[PDB]
RNA sequence: AGGACCGAACCGACUAAUGUUGAAAAAUUAGCGGAUGACUUGUGGCUGGGGGUGAAAGGCCAAUCAAACCGGGAGAUAGCU
RNA sequence: GCUCGCCGGAAGACCAAGGGUUCCUGUCCAACGUUAAUCGGGGCAGGGUGAGUCGACCCCUAAGGCGAGGCCGAAAGGCGUAGUCGAUGGGAAACAGGUUAAUAUUCCUGUACUUGGUGUUACUGCGAAGGGGGGACGGAGAAGGCUAUGUUGGCCGGGCGACGGUUGUCCCGGUUUAAGCGUGUAGGCUGGUUUUCCAGGCAAAUCCGGAAAAUCAAGGCUGAGGCGUGAUGACGAGGCACUACGGUGCUGAAGCAACAAAUGCCCUGCUUCCAGGAAAAGCCUCUAAGCAUCAGGUAACAUCAAAUCGUACCCCAAACCGACACAGGUGGUCAGGUAGAGAAUACCAAGGCGCUUGAGAGAACUCGGGUGAAGGAACUAGGCAAAAUGGUGCCGUAACUUCGGGAGAAGGCACGCUGAUAUGUAGGUGAGGUCCCUCGCGGAUGGAGCUGAAAUCAGUCGAAGAUACCAGCUGGCUGCAACUGUUUAUUAAAAACACAGCACUGUGCAAACACGAAAGUGGACGUAUACGGUGUGACGCCUGCCCGGUGCCGGAAGGUUAAUU
RNA sequence: AAUUCCUUGUCGGGUAAGUUCCGACCUGCACGAAUGGCGUAAUGAUGGCCAGGCUGUCUCCACCCGAGACUCAGUGAAAUUGAACUCGCUGUGAGAUGCAGUGUACCCGCGGCAAGACGGAAAGACCCCGUGAACCUUUACUAUAGCUUGACACUGAACAU
RNA sequence: CUUUAAUGUUUGAUGUUCUAACGUUGACCCGUAAUCCGGGUUGCGGACAGUGUCUGGUGGGUAGUUUGACUGGGGCGGUCU
């Protein structure tokens, strides 16, 4: 639930938490865990490729199954769990054969609900079927863009895409960004929405709350000397067009220079 | 419960005096700040010079930084001493 | 040798790193020592470092490094797979006492433990470069139960006091003892046992997981400490023979109990929280191909082996880093006594020091401090500095406010000692004894003994009772920034930088973007409630007019227009 | 006003006396609404200001305890230094120990002050010069990485218009 | 030779389709106890994309440079035959 803390101290006035008693108050399933060494925004060369990244709280990787290729075997939800590697919560399921796996937790899922993957599955949240069998005008998540590789769209907290049409071997979708894309009509998609919608109402309330996530502080550039176009000056001058480091606009300039697909795009956005 | 309160260690370094061929190539003395945290610290590792890193001061990169050090071009050039 | 003074959560003791003989002894004093020097971390010579259990090596791996092939790249070379290296982490075993001028858990004494090899005997399904389990893990907080250790008492030994008193409720000292083995408690976790069955764990599996039944509820795992054993021993204040008064043999009393009590152990526990908490091996199991009167496996007994290197000395320092025997810097461990909340502070113990120039004098002036008539900031750029405040308990406490604060607001009263209440109370601990029993490290009852505040009344001393050290000045108006934080190592700690929060914008995943000639990596094992960039900078009321100019995003009728032809 | 030149703006508060400070007026030289505007409890080794207490901050210094300074013994530096038999005054040459004139002055030390020796220290950082630099900015010049446009090549087959 | 249409060859423009180059940081098999790489099957894209050469535009993102003299100091102004 979305709860507002009390201002007993500076650092708790504007903080807002998202707690859920339905989550597992213990350790997760170990066989589905693996190391996750932090990077710091650096690469194999040791250079900072992405800034504002470093430190934070340790994490272990929850092996998630975005493919959902176990068809013809129902599984029931054992327990919900909190995943640090992502914003949404996951769910530990148990397959009749004794196989346990993690999946994204949809909107209205609990511990004990049944779900199944495949073309012969039922139309209920949590089930995975190819969009060829999914009706038109529905709401799905963890959508696949190529059959066999795994869901890649609508994997976030409260994200969901809506199927808009299906002409042939392709189906048109309106992604959460407002984009109207079309993918093959054989890509597996999951029914329902990822349930953490209140995740966006969360509020850090203090700086250190961001440093736990691994986010390092951000320095603007206006008072930045040889180091950034904006640079400096006696006072707050900034008498030039807003520009990135390395010299690009950042306030309207489109940088889509792929031009490979150019087919699935219909209503890019806005 | 807490980037909460007082306050040692620990980490810092606001004021004054001394010292200024000093005890010390930035410290001492008396006070001062934080002190469960964006904390602190050991060991090892990565980032290499028009580059790195930088909660950004043109700050730090071995007492050296508006472009490190060493060697080489090199007996640079100097209408100036 | 006798006094004095200093440190004593260190200026004591044990180590790592580092240094590398500075360690012990003898001998020497030119230079080195900021003086002298018979002395020395000096010079010369000699001596000294003993390990199956400590550590390294070794097995395992993190970050990350190298990297067969391979991909990429003018050459150089770069990235990287399989693999192989790499601790600051995981992994088998030793304690006490004694001993040397210098070493010892390494030697001696006594008592133990661990992993292996081999052999004998008996019983036998053994088997991996695979599977599974386990190893294996956060922060804060709450207590409870123990010990280290300490205090008092008792006991044993000695003592009867340089000056009044001291055979007594007196004084001093001692009152220690391990690993391991046996017991398995406080307490923590878990529901167990048997059988059948299955799309799972690459294949297999009796193992793990899962499913459906029967059958019982006590079963097991973990576990500080305690007791006993170890120990008729060792140690032991002191003696007795020697005693070059350096010390060597022998002998050697008591060696208990209560109370208090940790920041350590139970505890990798319990509870709770969001920021959601390493890996791999050893170890326990499972089977595969294969081997079965074999080989291997299990238990006992015997025997053998456990190599190699380090081990001296310093280690908050005169031995390391600072050119110095330099007020500096340097990580971890042990953590006594009185008062105290306390690792502050004051005084002491253990133990270690008095800091490698002294003597005398008692002018100016300087440094560091103390006191001060009357006045009390009139000083000064400025209350710089100094002075002052300073504690616990109770009462009391404004505007303003985001209702949390402000706040320790301000302010005011009381604090010692003795006695009684109560020969030491409430409370805490808990004996013998008694009763029960699943008869045990059990439960109940029992309250001796020990320990022990706080308060009231009364009385009493002093100028002064929070008497030392220690230990907030307070209040008001107001600018800036929300706040905690960060920064110009070495003249600037701020109104600057961050900041949570807001907005614009880009980004549909082989994402944008970035480092890279490229491969590729990061972004991210993330997917628009995400990521990047820019500006603003909590919260609250708000954020107005202008697209002519530049830029950005779009569009077309035409014109202009590159290579090319 | 962290912004106001005129300027110590005018009035008022507070002080015996207030260029600062506080509160209003607006005549905003030259505030202004996310390079944000106006407020804001709390916080701050933050800036400014007013009181109480407090005191040697001062009026106005005085004494005292210690460490140096002073003397003795021992060891034993340094910056600086053209050479010195190294006075004042006035004038002169452009601020005289050294010239002129004149005055004064026995020789040599110790302890103190710091006016001068344009004292020591650092080939002035300010100013200017140089057809010296180095960094930084931009609608300065010329190039360039990158991004982007198209032609040709890697690159072919049909069909229809 | 002045002339004009269905055809034939001829080449060019636009559009649709296809697959065989090429791409695949999709799936599966092997090398192979290997998320590298390659090969193989197959699917999706598909002569687009991407790369090489040429070329226009943009290009302080980055380099190499310029930015006068006289002057009652220099600058501003003025001046330069």
């Amino acid at each position: 639930a979305v709860v507002k803390c009390k201002p007993t101290s500076p650092g708790r006035r504007h903080v807002v938490k998202v707690v859920n008693p339905e989550l597992h108050k213990g350790k997760p399933f170990a066989p589905l865990l693996e190391k996750n060494s932090k990077s710091g925004g650096r690469n194999n060369n040791g250079r900072i490729t992405t800034r504002h990244i470093g430190g934070g709280h340790k994490q272990a990787y929850r092996i998630v199954d975005f493919k959902r290729n176990k068809d013809g075997i129902p599984a029931v939800v054992e327990r919900l769990e909190y995943d640090p590697n992502r914003s949404a919560n996951i769910a530990l399921v148990l397959y009749k054969d004794g196989e346990r796996r993690y999946i994204l937790a949809p909107k209205g899922l609990k511990a004990g609900d049944q779900i199944q993957s495949g073309v012969d599955a039922a139309i209920k949240p949590g089930n995975t079927l190819p969009m060829r069998n999914i009706p038109v005008g529905s709401t799905v998540h963890n959508v696949e863009m190529k059959p066999g590789k795994g869901g890649q769209l609508a994997r976030s907290a409260g994200t969901y895409v809506q199927i808009v049409a299906r002409d042939g071997a392709y189906v048109t979708l309106r992604l959460r960004s407002g984009e109207m894309r079309k993918v093959e009509a054989d890509c597996r998609a999951t029914l329902g929405e990822v349930g953490n919608a209140e995740h966006m109402l969360r509020v850090l309330g203090k700086a250190g709350a961001a440093r736990w996530r691994g986010v390092r502080p951000t320095v603007r550039g206006t008072a930045m000397n040889v180091d950034h176009p904006h640079g400096g000056g006696e006072g707050r001058n900034f008498g030039k067009h807003p520009v990135t480091p390395w010299g690009v606009q950042t306030k309207g300039k489109k940088t889509r220079s792929n031009k490979r697909t150019d087919k699935f795009i219909v209503r890019r956005r806005s």
